C-alpha cells in the first residue's frame, strides 16, 4: 500500500517536483504502466499532481494552496501491457501543510461602542474580532492578538482605553472621560497572528461617551 | 521500505504525533517487536522520535525547529520473540519543512555612508543589509524587500534618497543637498520577508554630506 504524503503550500523552485514511487510487484511478470485518477489528476483541478507511466513516479507541478484544497484523494491504478489490471486501485492521501499566508481580517471595518463617562477604569465597553484564513488546528499561524495602535483625540491623555489581547474586550483604562470636550473617540486596532507577532491587519473603534 | 517522511516545525497539539507505521511481513512467521536508533532516537536528541515495538507507528513527541535540525537519519528494526532479527536495519529520512518564523535582520544597527552635495539624482551612496534564517531555498520566507521609512531632518525635501528594494543599495533621489544647510541625514531603512509583504525589522543608515 502507500502511506500518506505530505506537501507545503507556497512552493518556488523548478517543477515538476517528486513526490514518491509507486510501484507493483507485478513489473517483474509484466511490463506494468501506471495512472492516476481523482480530483487534481484527471479531475478539476486537472493536473496538479501526474504519474511518469513506466517509473511511476508521482509528481506535483505547480504550487498549492492549502486554502483553496487542504486534501487530495488519488487512485493510483497498474496495468499490463496485455490491458489487464495487475492491482486494485490504491488510494492515496496528499495533506497539504500550512504556510502563515493570510493576515487576520477584521470582522468589520468600523466598530461601534458607547461608554458612561463616570465608568470606573477597569469597565468593559465594548468587543473587536478579527479572523485568519491560516492552520489554527495545527499551527499558530492564525493565533491572533489584539492591541490599540492609536487614539484621537489623545484627550485628556492617551491610554484612556486598552484592549485584552485574547479577547478583544476594550475597557477603560484611566478615568477622565468628559463627554462636554471629547465627546467621541476613534481608536486604530490591529490583530495580528503569530501571536501578535505575525502578519497585522488594522480596523478602527468608534466609542461614544454617554452622560 | 518506506517513503520520505516530512514534519513542520513549530506543531502545536497533543504529543505524540503518528507519522507513519513500520510492519515487517515476517510477522506471518513470529511476534515481531519493533524499535529505533539514531541521532533523535536512542542517540542525542534522545526520544524526538519514538516508535512502538508492538504496533510499528513511528511517533513525533514534541515541536521541531528547522533552523537547528532540518534533517534526522534513523533507523527501524525487526526482532522476532525469539531473538533473531527478521529484517536489515531500514534507513528513515525525516525531512523537517519550513516556517516563516524568523523575522530578517540589519547585518548591522547602523549603516554608515558619505555623498558628495554636488551628485547627480540617481547616484548611489551606499547599500543597507539584511539576512533571514528561514528556507530561502523551498519558500518565500526568506525573500528580503527593502524601504525607506523616514527621513530626518526632512529638509530641504522629503524623498532627498532612495533604496532599490532587491539590492539594497541607497541613491540619491533629488537635488538639493548641502552640507552648509544639512551635512547629515538618518534613514531608517526596513526590511520585510514574503517579498515585502511579511515579518519586518528596521535599522538606520547614517549619510553625510561631504564638500
Ligand atoms: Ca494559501
Ligand atoms: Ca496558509
Ligand atoms: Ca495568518
Ligand atoms: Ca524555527
Ligand atoms: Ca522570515
Ligand atoms: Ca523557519
Ligand atoms: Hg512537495
Ligand atoms: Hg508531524
Amino acid at each position: 500500500v502507500i502511506p500518506p504524503i505530505s506537501c507545503p503550500e507556497n512552493e518556488k523552485g523548478e517543477f515538476p517536483k517528486n513526490l514518491v514511487q509507486i510501484k507493483s510487484n507485478r513489473d517483474k511478470e509484466t511490463k506494468v504502466f501506471y495512472s492516476i485518477t481523482g480530483q487534481g489528476a484527471d479531475k478539476p483541478p486537472v493536473g496538479v499532481f501526474i504519474i511518469e507511466r513506466e517509473t511511476g513516479w508521482l509528481k506535483v507541478t505547480q504550487p498549492l494552496d492549502r486554502e483553496a484544497i487542504a486534501k487530495y484523494i488519488l487512485y493510483s491504478h497498474a496495468v499490463s501491457s496485455n490491458g489487464e489490471a495487475v492491482e486494485d486501485p490504491m488510494e492515496i492521501v496528499i495533506t497539504v501543510t500550512d504556510q502563515n499566508d493570510n493576515r487576520p481580517e477584521f470582522t468589520q471595518e468600523v466598530f461601534e461602542g458607547s461608554v458612561a463617562e463616570g465608568a470606573v477604569p477597569g469597565t468593559s465597553v465594548m468587543k473587536v474580532s478579527a479572523t485568519d484564513a491560516d492552520d489554527d488546528v495545527n499551527t499558530y499561524n492564525a493565533a491572533i492578538a489584539y492591541t490599540i495602535v492609536s487614539q484621537d483625540p489623545e484627550l485628556p491623555h492617551k491610554n484612556m482605553f486598552t484592549v485584552n489581547r485574547d479577547t478583544g474586550v476594550i475597557s477603560v483604562l484611566t478615568s477622565g472621560l468628559d463627554r462636554e470636550s471629547y465627546p467621541t473617540y476613534t481608536l486604530v486596532v490591529q490583530a495580528a497572528d503569530l501571536q501578535g507577532e505575525g502578519l497585522s491587519t488594522t480596523a478602527k473603534a468608534v466609542i461614544t461617551v454617554k452622560d
